């Protein structure tokens, strides 16, 4: 029957057969479920598309600085090791070496790209190959203040983590560092990767180095590496320019470490701070993750789990399968519970939908009979009650609906009173349907989904239709712009509403696309073959109703 994955009804992995195909440049492409991006068929055709590069042996030629290494003069080498330079050597800035600097400085992924290495065995010093997961964590680690990921296991994210905490101290005068973990020994192996990286830098990238022990690195700008076993000492203890979490989900007694760290950061001396962890149940770090993935903490963030690997989308004949049977494989030899354990970065106690089951289990419907157009009355409009639409266009035609939320506001607790969903009426007749439902209920005004289709339906309700009550957060955009942020906290916003029973929702098949808008990690979304466009139309709604114009429409 199923796929391991694939338990219940619902499917967590598609068959190769079922994906988008393309020949391109002499070669049979398939793009992954995961991701969106073109594959090779071949295994082979990868490794020609992801080449290891070697970089050079330079010991001989300064004026090649990209690669230049004094190994040899035992006097500029610190502790006479080869790989590390002496404290204080004034380096010779030519023009060139400044720019390339500079570019290293606020150009994360370039630097990781060029001058991370690995020292391998058979082809010596060569480039470390980042992934896709790894150069999106190195530009959001950069770019962002704080930041969580919520990673899954055997990932190589330490070779990521080094190679940002390398870049920071490099780069960074007089900035300390410290790596928190459970274990001191833990917080150790991290910044022994990082020093690992340290050590393979040329000389014009490398700072010389002060102290270089197993629990403290210290280099000649200032910059300090520490690593730590997390504790309340530790924080308070130090002053941080910026603190990184290591298993944070797996730290025991967390709490006041946790508050240890807040005015650290929050408000404020004002430092940087990464957490990066495979989840742990419903424990501190799921509030953690859940206010940053609401929009709530300022933390950004970021996911990544097995199919990441890209390695593990080709089988064992060596043909692109977009992971369907090292999956397999994985499950086998072990269990379902390990491998999201392991693999998938799930919370064990919770589903992944926005709203609770232990919500969506109370909810109750009113079976009613639709319009000719795809009209669901649930309480007839009432003289004197104020009324709110908001409306999610197609694009789309399945693909996806039109959806069209109608929700009387009058009271303390608002109610859904009416629905139109449709995926037969076009987008040019809509204006005019969805009007005379807005006209129903008292002149009723409407917040729409600025989508390519949502623009063009906002102009003929405001302009053609002259309707007076279309929502705009400006004049330029007639209706909800579409941000990551507002969709955030729409969602965030429609949970609380959903949840304290500030909103009813009377449609079935809107409660029924809530049992399947769950975690599409950093958001939410519908699974695989189901639809969300009456969720979607809802956190528009959920978005509005922070919206202070909203405290009285
Ligand atoms: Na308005």
């Amino acid at each position: 029957d199923f796929h391991p994955l694939n338990e219940a009804g619902k499917i967590l992995i598609k068959h190769p057969s079922l994906a988008e195909r393309k020949d391109e440049d002499g070669i049979h492409w398939i793009k992954s479920q995961w991701d969106g991006k073109w594959y090779p068929e071949k295994f082979s055709d990868y490794l020609r598309l992801h080449k290891i590069v070697k970089i050079p042996n330079n010991s001989d030629k300064p004026e090649l600085f990209q690669t230049y290494k004094d190994k040899n003069n035992k006097r500029s080498r610190y502790m006479g090791l080869p790989n590390l330079k002496r404290a204080n050597i004034k380096t010779q800035w030519t023009r060139e070496m400044v720019e390339e600097w500079k570019k290293c400085r606020d150009d994360i992924v370039y630097f990781a790209e060029t001058y991370c290495a690995i020292t391998h065995i058979d082809y010596g010093v060569i480039k470390v190959q980042l992934r896709d997961y790894q150069r999106d964590m190195l530009k959001i680690m950069s770019s962002k203040r704080m930041t969580v990921c919520n990673l899954s296991r055997q990932l190589g994210k330490t070779t990521v983590v080094a190679i940002f905490l390398a870049h920071f101290v490099c780069f960074n005068k007089d900035k300390a560092v410290g790596i928190l973990a459970h274990k001191g020994s833990m917080s150790a192996e991290v910044l022994d990767r990082t020093k690992q990286a340290i050590e393979l830098l040329p000389d014009f990238l490398q700072p010389g180095i002060v102290e270089w022990n197993k629990g403290s690195i210290e280099l000649d700008n200032g910059s300090s590496i520490g690593a730590y076993a997390s504790s309340p000492d530790a924080v308070r203890g130090n002053s941080f320019a910026m603190i990184y979490i290591e298993d944070c989900a797996f730290i025991p007694n967390f709490h006041d470490s946790w508050l240890a760290i807040q005015p650290v950061i929050s408000s404020g001396r004002r430092s940087k701070i990464i957490i990066t962890t495979t989840p742990n149940g419903l424990n501190h770090f799921y509030d953690i993750w859940t206010a940053a993935v609401e929009g709530k903490s300022g933390f950004e963030p970021y996911t990544a789990i097995w199919n990441s690997v890209k390695e593990r989308l080709y089988n064992d004949e060596d043909i692109f399968d977009d992971g369907w049977q090292w999956s397999i494989q994985t499950i086998n030899g072990s269990s379902l519970a390990q491998f999201r354990q392991e693999h998938t970065a799930a919370f064990e106690g919770t589903s992944g939908t926005l709203i609770s089951g232990m919500k969506l289990a109370v909810m109750d419907f009113i079976e009613v009979t639709p319009d000719d157009h795809g009209f669901h009355q649930f309480k007839k409009p009432e003289p004197d009650r104020k009324y709110i639409a908001t409306l999610d266009c197609s694009e789309g035609r399945g693909q996806d609906y039109h959806a069209l939320h109608i929700i009387d506001v009058t009271d303390d607790v608002w109610e859904q009173v009416g629905v139109l969903h449709s995926n037969t009426i076009s987008h040019l007749i809509l204006p005019d349907i969805v009007m005379r439902y807005l006209v129903e209920y008292n002149e009723c005004p409407v917040y729409i989904e600025l989508n390519s289709t949502g623009v063009s339906v906002a102009k003929s309700l405001y302009m053609d239709l002259e309707y007076e009550g279309v929502i705009c957060d400006s004049y330029t955009d007639l209706g909800m712009k579409q941000t990551k942020r507002t969709k955030a906290v729409g969602c965030s916003t429609l949970k609380d509403l959903i949840e304290k029973d500030k909103l009813i929702i009377h449609h079935r098949a809107t409660i029924q696309e809530f049992r399947t808008f769950s975690e599409k990690g950093v958001s939410w979304a519908a699974e695989e073959g189901y639809h969300d466009d009456l969720v979607m139309s809802l956190v528009i709604f959920g978005w509005l109703s922070t919206q202070s114009k909203f405290i009285d429409y």
